[PDB]
């Protein structure tokens, strides 16, 4: 699960030769491949992007389609450098709070939408739902905020079926070029069996290497966002939080 190198991160049509070749030994081991030579593709990314996937399977006939997939899904991201995942929580213990949390996330959205950058909103009670699927598509993004506004919370707190399906996404489509940060906004209060299945899923999200965030609402249970999160000091208030985030997203934006 190593991530692709800062080099690789650019569009392939960037890529120099030097570029094409570390990305086929990054490949080879991402994906346990049989070893190619080095100069197997002796071209920069513009050329290889004229190639055909016949091409791929003639100069690679082990590794050849699987490559020219890779480079597909690459080619999907796009500009994408980031990948931003609010997981919201729409608890009935937040229903006359829920503006707030919607404002933070307004805020945090319409402030860092650009080309580099794909949002995705994900809300949880005793189920979870993906509000906005990731997307850097503006029109979809202030969409996905009109859906947020009219949520009306009610529920329990599983946490944990809200931080899944923003590791599904990053799973499918949230590696290669892609940072992906998850936020989520909470109270914390869990019952039950929860706090065991949230910091598990947790765990998968770092597995993946995703950086939790946790924003704490109400009279939140610090201890609780700290298993959480990645650490202590990726546990913040609402409060002062917007300021926070801008910081730790326009570092990452920094690539
Ligand atoms: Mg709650
Ligand atoms: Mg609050």
């Amino acid at each position: 699960s190593i991530a692709l190198p800062a080099h690789l991160r650019l569009q392939p049509i960037y890529w120099s030769r030097d570029d094409v070749a570390q990305w086929l030994k990054w490949a080879e081991n991402e994906f346990s491949l049989r070893p190619i030579d080095s100069n197997t593709f002796e071209m920069n990314g513009k050329a290889l992007l004229l190639l055909t996937k016949e091409d791929f399977r003639y100069r690679s006939p082990h590794s050849g389609d699987e490559l020219y997939e890779l480079l597909q899904h690459i080619l999907a991201q796009a500009r994408a450098v980031f990948d931003l995942y609010f997981v919201l929580d729409k608890s009935g213990s937040v229903a006359n709070n829920w503006i707030e949390i919607y404002n933070f996330v307004q805020q945090l959205a319409e402030r860092f939408v650009s080309p580099e950058m794909r949002l995705s909103f994900i809300v949880f009670s005793s189920q979870a739902t993906i509000i906005l699927p990731l997307t850097g598509d503006r029109g979809k993004i202030s969409k996905g905020l009109e859906d947020l506004k009219r949520v009306s919370p009610v529920g329990e707190t599983y946490i944990h079926e809200g931080l899944k399906l923003a590791n599904e996404q990053i799973q499918k489509a949230g590696g290669l070029k892609t940072s992906s940060i998850i936020i989520a906004l909470t109270d914390g209060k869990l019952d039950g069996l929860v706090p065991s299945y949230a910091e598990k899923e947790a765990k998968i999200s770092r597995s993946l290497g995703a950086s939790v965030y946790a924003v704490g609402v109400l009279d939140f249970e610090q201890a609780q966002l700290e298993r959480i999160a990645d650490s202590k000091e990726q546990v913040f208030p609402v409060k002062g939080g917007f300021q926070a985030l801008k910081g730790i997203i326009n570092s990452i934006l920094a690539q």
